[PDB]
């Protein structure tokens, strides 16, 4: 755990971890075997890193609720069979293995990861894909925030980068979850030399693609809209238009135009790593009064109050 | 295995010899952490960086009968990118430089694929956050020689297609300037090319201009002067020496924009790569270039190249095994 | 003026003779508020409609003497003019009955109408100050355009993606407002013309469809129909299309169409006030399904064409 | 009407003369199908396709003192562009030079803005489809100087900024490398620009590489190099004087990509045209360039380029009044 503001939706959960197993605090699963996270190794010659050949997931455990595991294995499926990718196992099997993967580590919050990776083959440096045998790899570790707590609750600023623009979904495709964050890091790299919390990218066509690990909503005359083309479909997105709805907020994935983005009366960042984050400042511009704006208040609130209601999670048996 | 079939006669030959299998470096090194290691035990963190984020660059030199060609070339790319990415290697080029050749010595390798990689790294703890918190991290492997075309294909040429579907990213994005291990844009062009039943794909840029190959530079030639994309392609080594060579038969060679007119309308295409250096294209979309055969000038080039390896001079250092 | 159609066919052009007497039969121009001959139609060289292509415009089509959705058009005409900080200095009405009495003069009852609204001229040759130019509203109605021949439109064309060349993106000559600025247009035409083929299908940055030369492309695939939503002008043929195949059952998405799903149709049409719904057959020499037009082309398309026949709300009969 | 305020002692000055207004084309001649015309009274067919189609190219050339600049390079320009486009202007390099030279003398005018125009044209039928049925036409006019910046702006320097929301379309689209009338990128820009209280637009390409301006190329210098866009931008005359200029003062001048970083990072940037010649931008996107004021390289290419209007020799001719 770490510091969240007194009295806010965000609060970690008061227990101690038995540390007498070495799985207490982490875990991996590679290769078959349930590992510490600290002794978790990969072959160099996994294309997944010669190649960055591969997708993955990341889902959140909250108060030990593990969230839409479900939708996070159908879209890593779905990415994997694009990719010509497979796992070797059911998604019935790599449900359990996740889940274990907490169990073992005992975190009631944890960032969790599964990667399905080309592989490598008999010999290093195998060049034929044929040969290779993909890998899956999974693991859970203490929680891990896009933005810390504070800036859940009292926001962050953002720019457009001057120098980067996001991969199309015709190059490194931005569809389907990936390692090749060439655009998003140097995009980052910006944001923090410009003294800033965050950049959100554009496409080719100045309309809004994603953030560096986030999509991005804007909300306008108290409609919300984020980007359809050049962006992940997120499922902390997926979440939030389910939430608009039942708000009665009309929720579009739409182009948002750089015009757009600008003009916006709210912004948030949303993402599995810490929810939704209000962008409270763009190119050191206020958006609205330069604080959370309502409906972004509104909904990662409502995020928030998800993860201890018996519904779409499933509590670690830990 | 240590070697593969090279067309008889041709300038391809591996080297005659036997390795000595009691040494466990036999056929491979990797160097991880400050340890050399058999190839085939190198493993790195999961929580690497370089893997989560592909957060590194990296280079590729080949060994040629017991030669490392211009490794002196390859350290001063790697550590210009590295600095780029605000990566520090923590080991000077001359070191480097070193490690890399103690890799191929132990391998006992006389043809051998060496890879240099620097990672941001890992912080203490798995998923640090702050990137002043990670180590960076380099790792040198030296294998058996990796063909980007099989030998075969670089006497008797490959084929090639345009992708219909992808185009290489560009400068202001995931930057190919850079040598990077991300390929989401190469694998995906491969995929195509393999579909449409071709050796490969030449990737275009934004603005329909050539860009570069999955794992290669492309040249061209028209009316008798060679030309290589300037903007949206790795500054090859093995094009750096292509230039040279031009050069030295008194053939015009210019870094520019290539137009798609101009890869349509070529007298001559080739891929030029470490990984088996200068192949000829005889085709792009199912339509001749030239007749159909390995160009003239490409083979010129080709068999000049596969020369250099053998001739004593400041490209080629022997390794001493 | 009237051009051979497939006998039989759903498109006819209309039996009847024009009055030669009067000097406005078979084509008027509208320009500087007075009505012209159509070959006397002539405008300042130093419009910046011109030496800068600073204007919208739109087409309207006049079939068996009905003209077709005015008022879309009118509206589209206007909310481009207005993006563009053009002022026609006419309202929607004003236009409406301009254009009408273009069509009644010509005695045309098949008629390309087209609206153009410029930046204008200031009172010198090459003034600079935007704000010192006064807009020009321009409107001729002359014999019928064809996009492609009547006899492709009945057994459709042939389609090439350019090697060469990709659509203007919103950011740069945005093609969702009308304009004349055809450079990658006229560049994907030629390349067609050189490949043997009846015309090109753009692409954006992306690798989504952008749209055709002078027309919105939609396609089949499992019996729904797509057309793309971003680097497109928002056709009002398009929407016509739309509006038809609603009431057939068919779904249809304004979305982004990725090249596969271009190469990989069971149809592609394409849609333009000027010819309607034209089949393509074949997608870089490929057959697309059997090479002959699809179901859900004809059926739509012989749909757009009885609609110039029946009374209501789409049409408005001129007055000759 | 034919000179305006320039700032005392500068090397931009208007001449000292009287025009003779009992000649209808005093001020401003147009030829137009083949016959001369005022200005004002310029027209062409609404059915042009140079119109409809914006199917067409041109040049611009200035005269001043009474001197064309580079007649012949502008003519060639627009001629190789026209065969690229199939235009066939129906008239010789020799003869579009005697009409030009006539349109500048008719118009007395000794500043004097000129446009030659080529375009697809129309058929005998108002909206003929068929391109081989079309008669391609040619527009000239001469009217008075025309000033992409105003004089002040020349000596004193102008201001830009880098658009939020447009791009200017690349060579695969809508191509800068062809000077067309298609300003839709380019009049988007201005007006963002104006809303931004700055003098003018620098756009980039798709891969953040500078590309060039409203009406104008874009030079930057950097550690008393200069540089300017080689891929998405007019190949302007201009710019080729400022590189022969560059050249004769010893300073190195290349035809390159220019990053987004690099336009930030420059010590000096300037505007390039035929229209006003060279325009200091002292400031980018609010941020001084060197001390906010002219640089030195920019001040001495300009005074230079003017001086270059009185000199005798092969880039002026003298009109005969």
């Amino acid at each position: 755990r770490e510091d969240t503001p007194a009295g806010s939706v965000i609060q970690y959960s008061d227990y101690e971890i038995d540390y007498s197993s070495p799985f207490a605090g982490g875990v991996a699963w590679i290769e078959g075997e349930y590992l510490p996270a600290e002794d978790a190794k990969i072959s160099i010659f996994d294309t997944g890193f010669g190649k960055s050949d591969l997708t993955y997931t990341v889902a959140h455990v909250w108060h030990g609720n593990i969230f839409r595991l479900g939708d996070h294995l159908d879209r890593l499926l779905d990415g994997a069979r694009k990719l010509r990718l497979d796992p070797g196992y059911t998604k019935d099997e790599l449900a359990d293995i996740t889940k274990k993967c907490v169990m073992l580590s005992q975190l009631r919050e944890s960032f969790v990861n599964l990667t399905i990776t080309r592989g490598y083959g008999k010999r290093p440096g195998e060049r034929d894909l044929s040969k290779l045998t993909n890998q899956v790899y999974i693991y859970a570790i203490p929680y891990i925030w896009a933005f810390p707590p504070e800036e859940q609750i009292f926001g962050t600023t953002a720019v457009v980068p001057r120098h980067v623009r996001r991969a199309g979904r015709n190059t490194v495709d931005p569809t389907i979850k990936n390692y090749q964050w060439g655009d998003l890091t140097a995009a980052s790299f910006e944001a923090k030399d410009r003294g800033a919390g965050t950049a959100i990218l554009m496409d080719a066509d100045n309309c809004v693609a994603e953030g560096p690990g986030f999509n991005v909503c804007i909300v306008k005359d108290g409609k919300l809209a984020s980007p359809s083309r050049n962006a992940l479909p997120g499922i902390t997105r997926k979440t939030v238009f389910e939430i608009a709805g039942a708000m009665g907020i009309e929720a579009a994935l739409r182009d948002v135009t750089s015009h757009e983005l600008y003009d916006a009366d709210e912004i948030m960042a949303v993402t599995t790593a810490g929810g939704v984050t209000p962008i409270n400042t763009l190119d050191g511009v206020p958006i609205g009064d330069g604080e959370p704006g309502p409906v972004t208040v509104a909904i990662r609130d409502r995020f928030w109050a998800l993860m201890d209601e018996p519904g779409p999670l499933i509590e670690a048996i830990q």
